[PDB]
């Protein structure tokens, strides 16, 4: 299982 | 399971 | 299962 | 399943 | 599992 | 199971 | 389950 | 289950 | 089971 | 289970 979240501002 | 979410503002 | 969302504002 | 979703503003 | 999540500001 | 929103003001 | 949500102001 | 939910103002 | 939530104001 | 929040203000 792979989880990935990135957030840019 | 591949999960991927990313924002860009 | 491959789950993708992205948002670009 | 793939499943994709995007939004562009 | 691969657990990944990053904040640019 | 696919679950999704968002808003954009 | 796939679950996300997200609000641009 | 991946849980995701951001706020921009 | 991942968990993310991120506020940017 | 990973659990993430950060708060930018």
């Amino acid at each position: 299982q792979y989880n990935n979240q990135n957030n840019f501002v």
